[PDB]
């Protein structure tokens, strides 16, 4: 599901709070 898809990526292909 999206939801389940982007929580994922949250902790695979992120970026907005590894920021330095």
């Amino acid at each position: 599901g999206l939801f389940g898809a982007i929580a994922g990526f949250i902790e695979n292909g992120w970026e907005g709070m590894i920021d330095g």
